[PDB]
């Protein structure tokens, strides 16, 4: 018996509401990808098919670009592979667009497909476009990746008719914009995008009363505030640190809507996440684009290198609590943690802490996961006290996020254990 269902809104298209009254920590919904690649940063970096990292990874011989973690993940891949192994060979060194790739598994998987359970509650056909929304110039965009993956797909896709019917590659790649999912890891890092068409449902608040978590490509919703029956299903599609006008920017270029929410009609937070010199974080701003770039693929000693300089600057610095300040801290905890600079990995981690309090109300699952890091640096160097208050708070945190149902409230469970023995 579902504790959600499908509704028409009054004014955001479809939705999802509550069919009984939940809890914080319930269990909506889960559900596995109508379609999922790894994104282009970490390919060859983690497995093409359960998305986790490790140091050697065995390739497809035939078209090389697949890569895996074992002999079960590249067989148990194979048939969703086989399609467009022909298209990947035929095309090197061309790597197509991660939504070309994604979409060409969409194609595959609804041809040769059994219908999939992630369509139960809303398909891919049923996807919103917001085609009557779109700029000129996205439509230009969406016309380049149409001929994009005309041509990557040239040797297993000729015709229409190798195709779904009536299906428009111009639509289909609107409703990838709009429909996406940005897959993360257990850490929290992006490692790959997919399709969740039921999921699609949710619609947008900056202030949700549902979340997401990820496990491999399987997806978990979960209430993370009390809702009563009827009352609407929301999760933020964006980053908790973000501005109003940042938030603006891409709701309207993403998904092609704005937002007159309570926080965004208040700029509520926003002048809390510019504080300190305007010309410092704007270029800290600048910089981020490039770290986040190295991040992304896990380029971890130049992370690092280029994180310190802007924290241990000999210029002018930031307060914790200014957002891009905020994201070089966790940039270089999470280098630091790659690298086995563990002393210092807590001491930057140690500082996102009351700033993570503050922009991640409620629980919320990066806050969950970032406070498990420190808990857990504070436990392997012997601050058991410390470590058994934090582990604990995670625990607050990801029994709502996570839930029995994610490995990684197993590893917190352990991580508990041993803390409490010390102590
Ligand atoms: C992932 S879909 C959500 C389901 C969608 N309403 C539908 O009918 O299929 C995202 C789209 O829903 C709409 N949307 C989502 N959240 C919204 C919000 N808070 N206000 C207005 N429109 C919203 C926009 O059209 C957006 O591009
Ligand atoms: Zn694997
Ligand atoms: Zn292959
Ligand atoms: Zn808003």
């Amino acid at each position: 018996p579902l504790k959600v269902e499908k509704f028409a809104t009054a004014n955001r298209g479809n939705g999802l509401r509550a069919v009984t009254p939940l809890r914080p920590g319930e269990l909506l919904f889960r559900s596995d990808p109508l379609a999922y690649t790894v994104c282009k940063g970490s390919r060859g970096v983690v497995c093409d098919r359960c998305l986790l990292g490790k140091e050697k990874l065995m390739r497809c011989s035939q078209c090389r670009v697949a890569k895996y973690c074992s002999a079960k993940c590249q067989k148990k891949a194979w048939p969703d592979h086989k399609r467009e192994c022909k298209c990947l060979k035929s095309c090197k060194p061309r790597y197509p667009p991660d939504s070309v790739r994604l979409l060409g598994r969409v194609v595959f998987k609804l041809m040769d497909g059994a219908p999939s359970e992630s369509e139960k509650l809303y398909s891919f056909y049923d996807l919103e476009s917001n085609i009557n929304k779109l700029t000129e110039d996205r439509k230009e965009g969406l016309r380049q990746l149409v001929m994009t993956f005309q041509h990557f797909m040239r040797e297993e896709i000729q015709d229409a008719s190798q195709l779904p019917p009536a299906f428009d590659l111009f639509e289909a790649f609107a409703k990838v914009i709009c429909n996406s999912f940005t897959i993360c890891n257990a850490e929290m890092q992006e490692v790959g995008v997919g399709l969740y068409p039921s999921i699609s449902l949710l619609n947008h608040s900056c202030d949700p009363n549902c979340s997401i978590v990820f496990n491999g490509p399987h997806l978990l919703l979960r209430a993370v505030r009390d809702i009563e029956v009827g009352e609407e299903l929301t999760i933020c599609y964006l980053d908790m640190l973000m501005t109003s006008e940042e938030r603006r920017k891409q709701l309207r270029d993403q998904y092609c809507f704005e937002c007159d929410c309570f926080r965004c009609q208040t700029q509520d937070k926003d002048a809390d996440m510019l504080t300190g010199d305007e010309q410092v974080w704007k270029e800290v701003q600048e910089s981020l684009k490039k770290i986040e770039e190295l991040k992304a693929h896990w380029k971890w000693e130049q992370v690092l290198a280029m994180c310190q300089a802007i924290i241990s600057s000999n210029s002018e610095r930031l307060p914790d609590i200014n957002i891009y300040q905020l994201k070089v801290l966790d940039c270089a905890m999470d280098a630091c943690i790659n690298l086995g600079l563990l002393e210092e990995a807590l001491f930057y981690g140690t500082r996102t802490m009351e700033p993570y309090r503050i922009f991640f109300p409620g629980s919320h699952p990066v806050r969950g996961v970032q406070v498990m890091k420190v808990g857990k640096l504070q436990l392997h160097q012997g601050m058991f006290p410390q470590a058994m208050k934090n582990l604990r708070l995670a625990f607050d945190i990801m029994r709502v996020t996570h839930g029995r149902e994610h490995s990684l409230i197993e590893d917190l469970i352990l991580l508990l254990e041993e803390c409490d023995a010390n102590i």
